[PDB]
């Protein structure tokens, strides 16, 4: 009930691994944590500093 997150921040993917995001995108939590855009419902690793609980 408590894994979905708001990005604080954008986010600019580096790898194929991670995951880019906008500013208040929220993500669905599945340093690095595996997730699901709720915008784009793509799935990949996100910087947990860089979202909190929504
Ligand atoms: C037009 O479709 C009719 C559809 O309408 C209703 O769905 C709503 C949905 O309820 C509503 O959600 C609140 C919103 O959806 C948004 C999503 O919630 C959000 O996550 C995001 O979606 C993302 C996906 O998460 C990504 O996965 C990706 O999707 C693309 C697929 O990549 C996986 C890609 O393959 C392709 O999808 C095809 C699909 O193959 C998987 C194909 O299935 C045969 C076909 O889908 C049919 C579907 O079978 C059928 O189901 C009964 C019906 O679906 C309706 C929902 O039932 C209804 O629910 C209320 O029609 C579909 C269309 O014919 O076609 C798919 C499209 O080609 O393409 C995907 C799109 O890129 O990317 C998306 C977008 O980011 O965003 C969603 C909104 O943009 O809206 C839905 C309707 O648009
Ligand atoms: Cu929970």
């Amino acid at each position: 009930s408590h894994m979905t997150f708001v990005a604080l921040y954008d986010y600019e993917s580096r790898t194929e691994t991670d995951l880019s995001f906008k500013k208040g995108e929220r993500l669905q939590i599945v340093d690095w944590w595996l997730a699901r855009s709720l915008t784009t419902g793509e799935t990949g690793y996100i910087p947990s500093n860089y979202v909190a609980p929504s």
